[PDB]
């Protein structure tokens, strides 16, 4: 087809798969109908194993079919392991001056050149202040609030060195939103650090913690903190007794706790993370990821999507908040003992050419990023990409969104000068690392697909009108019929819960995307089918949107939809209802606008709110009927369908007239 971009020929050539789709395709092949057996050599190939399973045949165990039993999936069952001893131990001291970050702090004054023997150094010291001084033991949750700085990816490591399960919340959310997450998690010790800065806004990340902290022990819990140094420590404020520095508790360590801390050796399905993730109903519940089986897919498809060879500079600019930070920045690439860039800032600090100047700096030559940054950079115009040099890229990567044609091959051709292949990476927190994607010199892209399933995934379209599987090119339900190392395998204490979300339809894992799939057998994902949205690459449900909107005390009810937007994505549209008597003015729906960046955080701000007059459209039982807001938010006023469960059609003249006078 005419709309195909021919891998370059120099990837073709450093490929690890070949110069050919036929090279993919033979060991797809091999993946689905050997799969066991694939399995097994690749983790025996490229993972180190202090007990390895039992059976090549049967490293994997499971069931997707809910009438059958339990839904489960188990990977390498007998065997361990250790996330950090495969990140770092096993480099060394081979690769001991190897440079495992070039960090750069937002300040462009802030360097640092961290080789792997450092990175070992600064992990044995953190485990050792964990165990020794916190007394953190195997399976005890350890919660991060940090900035992209070294120390996030030492923590990780620390953790997963001593069998303790981490969650990180995401900097960017608010006191309320990082409280309700340890309180969840039930965390015994905060690792957070004084502040960052994001561009010229300070981020006073430790003051943040103290108003979670404030409010997980008015519930009765307590946590301990543990404060690293970023800045000068003059940004916050230390409460005796729960808060302690970290040069403070490096300075109690003896001097054998800087060179030496026992690895607690994983079963194959001890807990390694959990994630907090956005849902289509409730708020957003932990996805729980497990040791052996992540850590193969995480890496592995690093490896693949990438193309990473020992002397490839990678840079991915997603935050440790997200998965996307967990596979492909922290754990997949020290694993594969990657060279990385480690970033704190943003693309546009000093100016919209600061991540070209990293990319020329360090020589990168992976990029891995989001359509949320690719739009924002194309706004901003080509001269703040073509000052800097871009030679040495050779692969670029898209997740975490759709990304449309022109800002593919803007992607590929302004900002790869035309000499890198694109890795549009489909996947989810869910499912631990890339399902769909090309791979670099050996898959023929098409912009805004993300093209051909992962060794080992096998992807289907369910139809959405019975739910059984269509041939040939089609469009429906996106599902995986199989399972693959990296799946969740539960939602922390509610595996009822998982059953419900993901395995609806028996056989099939339900990813909540929709997809089509053209005739050659690529896959275009038309995203969420469900009531999740996606703002400037960010999942979140609408409902901690609506229940953070009626949280405002003038506030009745609300109701929150998607609608596009050319920067975001997706922007946040907000119908509410006030309390009868209150007055509405701007100040009042800023006010409103302001209580969900309280709740939850920047990132969930409403872009859009009208105010229902009489009500929010809903049946007898109280539903609100949301097909009528998602149509209204559009302007599509006549396909709105039926109302006729509605105990209030008066709504409906009323929230067409609004929106068109606001013209969203
Ligand atoms: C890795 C982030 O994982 P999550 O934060 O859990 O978001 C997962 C959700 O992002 C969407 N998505 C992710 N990658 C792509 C892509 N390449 N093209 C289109 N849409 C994508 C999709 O809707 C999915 O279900």
């Amino acid at each position: 087809d005419s709309n195909v971009v021919e891998p370059t020929e120099a990837n073709g050539k450093k490929s690890h798969v070949g110069p050919h789709l036929g090279s993919r395709m033979r060991i797809y092949e091999y993946s689905i109908e050997h799969n066991d057996a694939f399995w097994a050599e690749i983790a025996r190939r490229d993972f180190y194993w202090k007990t390895t399973w039992p059976d090549d045949q049967h490293v994997k165990s499971y069931n997707f079919d809910k009438s059958k039993g339990p839904i489960f999936v188990k990977w390498f069952e007998g065997a361990v392991t250790n996330v950090c001893y495969n990140a770092l131990d096993r480099h060394l001291p081979a690769h001991k001056d190897r440079v495992c970050f070039y960090f750069e702090g937002n300040d462009p004054s802030v360097t640092e050149a961290v080789t792997y023997g450092s990175m070992y150094t600064r992990v044995v010291e953190l485990a050792n202040v964990l165990k020794y001084q916190y007394g953190i033991a195997k399976g005890d949750r350890v919660g991060l609030y940090l900035p992209m700085i070294p120390f996030a990816a030492v923590a990780m490591l620390a953790c997963a060195r001593i069998g303790a399960v981490i969650t990180v919340i995401f900097g960017g959310f608010s006191a309320q939103a990082l409280s309700s997450r340890l309180k969840d998690a039930q965390t015994k010790l905060l690792i957070t650090a004084d502040a960052s800065a994001r561009g010229t806004k300070p981020i006073p990340l430790k003051d943040v913690a103290d108003e979670a902290l404030k409010e997980c022990e008015e519930e009765g819990m307590s946590i301990a903190c543990l404060v690293a140094e970023n800045m000068n420590r003059q940004s916050c404020k230390m409460k005796e007794g729960r808060d302690t520095w970290y040069g403070d508790a490096l300075a109690r360590l003896t001097p054998e706790q800087h060179e030496e801390c026992p690895v607690e050796w994983m079963d194959a399905e001890d807990v390694l993370f959990l994630l907090y993730t956005s849902g289509s109903t409730g708020k957003p519940k932990a996805i729980v990821h497990t040791t052996a089986g992540y850590m193969v897919y995480a890496s592995t498809t690093f490896m693949y999507s990438f193309d990473y060879h020992m002397d490839d500079v990678y840079f991915c600019t997603a935050d440790i908040g997200w998965i996307t930070g967990h596979s492909y920045v922290v754990y997949g690439p020290m694993i594969h003992c990657a060279t990385s860039v480690l970033f704190e800032g943003v693309p546009n600090y000093p100016d919209y050419s600061r991540w070209w100047q990293l990319v020329e700096k360090y020589k990168v030559s992976i990029l891995y990023t989001a359509p949320t940054a690719i739009r924002s950079l194309m706004q901003a115009g080509d001269d703040y990409v073509k000052v800097g040099n871009r030679s040495t890229l050779r692969v670029l990567g898209s997740v975490g969104e759709p990304i449309n044609v022109e800002a593919w091959k803007w992607l590929r051709d302004v900002g790869g000068e035309g000499h890198c292949d694109v890795s549009d990476t489909w996947w989810q927190t869910e499912t631990g690392g890339h399902m769909i994607t090309p791979m670099p010199g050996c898959t023929p892209m098409k912009p805004g697909s993300a093209t051909l399933p992962f060794f080992g995934v096998q992807p289907v379209i369910l139809d959405p009108m019975k739910l059984h599987e269509k041939q040939g090119p089609a469009e429906g339900l996106l599902a995986i019929r199989a399972p693959w190392p990296g799946m969740a395998r539960t939602i922390y204490g509610d595996h009822a819960r998982f059953e419900k979300t993901y395995f609806g339809v028996d056989g099939y894992y339900m990813t909540g995307d929709g997809a089509r799939r053209d005739s050659d057998g690529y896959y275009w994902i038309t995203g969420r089918v469900d009531d999740v949205l996606n703002v400037s690459g960010h999942r979140i449900g609408t409902s901690e949107i609506e229940d953070a909107v009626n949280t405002h005390p003038a506030v009745v009810e609300s109701a929150v939809v998607g609608f596009p937007h050319n920067i975001k994505g997706e922007g946040i549209y907000v119908f509410l209802t006030f309390r009868q008597g209150t007055e509405v003015t701007p100040e009042l729906l800023a006010a409103v606008k302001a209580t969900v960046r309280k709740v939850i955080g920047p990132l969930a701000t409403p872009d859009v709110m009208q105010v229902a007059r009489v009500g929010l459209p809903k049946t007898r039982s109280g539903k609100i009927v949301r097909r009528i807001l998602r149509k209204v938010s559009a302007g599509q006023y006549t396909e709105l369908g039926d109302t006729s469960t509605l105990a209030n059609p008066d709504v409906v003249e009323d929230l067409i007239a609004e929106h068109q006078r606001l013209c969203s």
